[PDB]
């Protein structure tokens, strides 16, 4: 497939509903060998199941809080005790705490649910970038991330994720913009809203599942299997001419305001 | 390839540097069967010479100034005597008066260079959209045009093309916002500097070429192979979640404000 | 008032509801001298008596159908025998047949319906700044326009007019590009739904009035005394730092995607 | 003048050079009434002779660090002893390490750096927002912030800043959308680049200036005078219209990619 010979650092998968699992899937089909990270020990066993599904193995599935630099750092030097280098990193998580996404705003947001959500949603991708680098060098490869409208304009409840949003859809054109000369690209996929484990704890996504919805041009919701077949794209050599790029798998509901 | 199985329209091939060549190639490699239009017998000959070379033939190659109904209208009628339906159009196509498009905004921009932009620029994808409308339902196909940072933000000779390329941007979106109900999806890719017949009749073009190279983070020109394998997966079932977008291939320049010190 | 000592040409007032109405009576309130177009004989009388309430009189009101070049450049000859320059105009103008407004976008529109709603919405904007060149030259002042979020963004029936007024809000930054080296600087005001003349046209403004109202952060809609004092606020020397720019007067809708719970 | 009975308080003044003395300057001649923070006791008593000539006074200049969130309450207490009622927040600070303005953006940028750049540039901004909201309440007033273009595009050096940046124009947009029923308008001017304190701490400042002076469709770079007459216009009822917008003050700089 148009992966084959890719090598892929997967950071996110949760469940099967996740984003994460769609991209795996996806780079899997694709010809892309995999290893994966978990968030903690109760994730652990779902991501080493999942990942001996997906042509990959348990000893190619590595402890990573990215809340943690040290755990980061650990993540490719164990990695690079099986692989002689590293393609891609795909940075498909993002937290705050619940408090900063129940009610208004200007209410509820605090310094520390803020510092929070962009350390975890927004930072960690630069610190993936960073780690990885020394893996990367020479491969010309590529990063991606997940990003979602909420970073452009707002919606209930969504509040300080979009901030932080917003501060990651920046991450990626800085970082395209430092790592390009050495022939490394990044890229985002802002995708429409999913049904996922993270997306139930958003006490008001079914309203932001129907609008998409009824608004979208495609009158549908997207898929985390259409989301993966747009990753996997911008992380292969077919996509060698894109680099800074949000890429939108919302059907089109970024282009409408028919509010 | 991940284009098996479909069938496309491509318009605005005129030589082996046009994007609509990098396009038709890429989509050739991963499966496409291929139709095309040549803007007038200046371009016939060479048109259908590629055409034979991308899996194609002469009697699939069909006259279209898109300038008229009439001429747009014919080519789905004479095309719809040899394929059922159809899954893809791809227009690749821009024009305005030279003149337009050298010197000073103001003092050279007319009426007459405005409405000539925007009919065969922006108007014509349109056009396209109607014409091929019944040969296109049901088949969840899509429709990809081209367009040029030009749109969202200025640099010198550009002028009214890039009126008429913001003009073109929002089409993609009211077609995307008519269309996908029925199954059509519509994109655009922005492909960055690229030396085409069009590139070179625009002057200080070399300068907008050297002027990406040095501050695209890629540090490099796009190719029309990269427009190409782009705008193949656009108009991929890969892609069947994506509609309505402007994809820029120009290695990252639009993301850029000043280049490195 | 921080207008007085400037004079500006304002293009656009057909009733009292008008934004161009909103304008003019921003503009004279802030002590500009002002004069006036009407598109044809049939806007004259209410232009005449509306201009005599904002200081100025039927002598500076001029006919002028922006779809005429002769008569666009006859207005400042004919200008320029009462004023000897001119700091500002104001093009508060647009129109597309109304068949195009009315259904599916890609069914309703065509090649000609583009062609006049591109023509006198976005062109009109160009042939005043470069007609008005020579009266503004050394002064030092600003074009306005009038644009809407249907140029970015998609909703029903605004279909052609959001491809013109995409065309349009480049042409503001092409115009800034060209003009601003010799002094002029150009701007826009996207305006929220307001009820006037040209939206009672448009079916289902009602519905695009409701939603505003709903959905944007002052949770009202926005009057032609916001977008006029916006409007003069730009042409004035406290905004000498601004070119180029679409500034948004409509509540903040234009940055929710979606509405309170 | 248009700001006659308007009542503001400006944080970020620190020299005569500072967009918010420029912003200051022009609200005092539209008529307001002005209040001040000042970050530390090395600025404090510049800001309270600063304060003298804008028909203010030392009790009306408070110590703020926007690090501290009870420094911040604490300005409000205070204000509040001397004024019924607020109408206008202009927040004009920022803030990041040096270490993270110089270099490549992946090498030199740091979660610590991270932090401090999105704490102190755009959650400062909420808290202000919060903590003045009572004072504010029922007065239809309006939240002025400062961005830069670098929140969009990118160019060397300005790094996790325009992380920072992209984070707090989304707060403009997420604040604008909570207080917005209650009648407060948010607002942000972004300005082109301007020799400031702060300025002079990023290497490359001058490629910059140089860069907006000759691409700029005004082909000349703005002053304070300029971004105060804009600030002071959003701050006003004659902009009562208009919320969550980015209003750039940059000559038109934004709008071009050769220029
Ligand atoms: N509607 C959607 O689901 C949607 C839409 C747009 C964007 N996104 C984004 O997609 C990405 C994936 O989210 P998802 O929807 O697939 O939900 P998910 O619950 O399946 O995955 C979220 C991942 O984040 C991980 N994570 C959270 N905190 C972590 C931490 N400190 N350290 C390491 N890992 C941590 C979780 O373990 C989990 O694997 C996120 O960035 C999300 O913001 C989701
Ligand atoms: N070359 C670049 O750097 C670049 C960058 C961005 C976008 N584009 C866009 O790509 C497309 C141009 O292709 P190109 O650069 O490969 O140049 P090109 O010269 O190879 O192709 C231009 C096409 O436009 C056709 N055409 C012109 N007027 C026509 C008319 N009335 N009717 C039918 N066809 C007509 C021409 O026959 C030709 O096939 C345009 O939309 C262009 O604006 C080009
Ligand atoms: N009303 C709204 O909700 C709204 C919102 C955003 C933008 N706008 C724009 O504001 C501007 C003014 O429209 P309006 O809402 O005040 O309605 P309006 O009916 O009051 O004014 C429209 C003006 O366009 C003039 N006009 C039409 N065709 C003309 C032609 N060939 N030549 C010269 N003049 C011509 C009309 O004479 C009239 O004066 C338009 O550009 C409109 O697109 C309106
Ligand atoms: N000068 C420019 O070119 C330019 C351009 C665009 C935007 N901006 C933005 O405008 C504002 C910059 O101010 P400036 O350029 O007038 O420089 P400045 O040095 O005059 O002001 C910076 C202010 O930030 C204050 N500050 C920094 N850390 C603080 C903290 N922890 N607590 C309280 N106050 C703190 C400083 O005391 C100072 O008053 C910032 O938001 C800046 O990012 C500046
Ligand atoms: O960003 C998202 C956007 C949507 Cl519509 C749905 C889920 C998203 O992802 C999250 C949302 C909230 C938290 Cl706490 C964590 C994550 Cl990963
Ligand atoms: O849009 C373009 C942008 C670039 Cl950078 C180069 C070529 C382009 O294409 C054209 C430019 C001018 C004319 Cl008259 C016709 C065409 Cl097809
Ligand atoms: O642009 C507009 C946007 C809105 Cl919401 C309302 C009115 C508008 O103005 C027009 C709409 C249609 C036509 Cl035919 C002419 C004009 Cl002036
Ligand atoms: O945001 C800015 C943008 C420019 Cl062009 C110049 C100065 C700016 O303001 C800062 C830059 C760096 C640091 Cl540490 C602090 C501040 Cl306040």
């Amino acid at each position: 497939g148009f992966l084959t010979g890719k090598r892929a650092l997967i950071v996110g998968v949760a469940s099967k509903l996740s984003i994460a699992s769609g991209i795996a899937a996806a780079m899997h089909r694709e010809g892309a060998e995999l290893a994966f990270t978990y968030q903690n020990d109760k994730l652990r066993g779902r991501v080493e199941e999942f990942a001996s599904g997906w042509g990959s193995r348990p000893e190619l599935c590595f402890p990573c809080d990215v809340a943690d630099d040290s755990q980061i750092e650990a993540v490719f030097a164990a990695l690079g005790k099986h692989w002689d280098g590293l393609d891609i990193i795909v940075h498909s998580v993002g937290f705050a705490p619940g408090d900063q996404l129940d009610g208004d705003f200007t209410a509820v947001t605090t310094r520390e649910g803020f510092r929070i959500a962009h350390d975890i949603s927004a930072y960690s991708f630069i610190a993936l970038a960073k780690a990885g680098r020394e893996m990367m060098k020479g491969r010309n490869g590529s990063l991606l991330t997940l990003s979602y409208l909420g970073a452009e304009r707002t919606m209930p409840n969504y509040n300080v994720m979009g901030m932080a949003k917003a501060s990651l859809e920046a991450g990626v054109r800085y970082l395209a913009g430092s790592l390009g000369a050495e022939g490394t690209r990044v890229n985002a996929v802002s995708a429409g809203p999913i049904r996922t484990l993270a997306a139930s704890g958003i006490k008001s996504f079914r309203k932001m599942l129907a609008a998409n919805e009824r608004q979208t041009p495609l009158r549908r919701n997207v898929t985390i299997e259409e989301v993966g077949n747009a990753g996997a794209f911008l992380c292969s050599d077919l996509a060698s001419g894109i680099s800074g790029e949000i890429l939108y798998v919302d059907g089109g509901f970024n282009t409408t305001a028919m509010g």
